[PDB]
């Protein structure tokens, strides 16, 4: 399928323990969308002070679309040293790995794959 319903574990910053998906902006976007297919990735929201304590290259999701069953369309955008790779809509929030940390919400999405 191009879309794929996910509905992903919201993290707090301060829990997160891999703070982010690699070292390239190819790797951190391939990276990204392997643990979105394997269930094994998190969402953090943005708000001042979040992204300085994550790695670049970051993944953000972004709204693709203006929602079915309750998902809303998103594609990946990558960042590094302020150049984004990728067009798209508003920041759902910024993508790490997933490791077991306790989530405060989830966040349902149809991930442009």
């Amino acid at each position: 399928k191009t879309h794929v319903q996910l509905s992903l574990p919201v993290l707090q910053v301060r829990d997160v323990l891999v703070r982010g998906f690699g070292d390239s902006v190819e790797e951190v976007l391939s990276e990204a969308r392997q643990h979105l297919k394997d269930g094994t990735c998190g969402l953090v929201e943005v708000e001042k002070g979040v992204l300085p304590q994550l790695e670049q290259p970051y993944v953000f999701i972004k709204r693709s679309d203006a929602a079915p069953h309750g998902h809303v369309m998103v594609e990946l955008v990558a960042e590094l040293e302020g150049i984004q790779y990728g067009r798209s809509g508003e920041t759902l929030g910024v993508l790490v790995p997933h490791v077991g940390e306790i989530p405060v919400a989830y966040r349902k999405v149809l991930l442009r794959k």
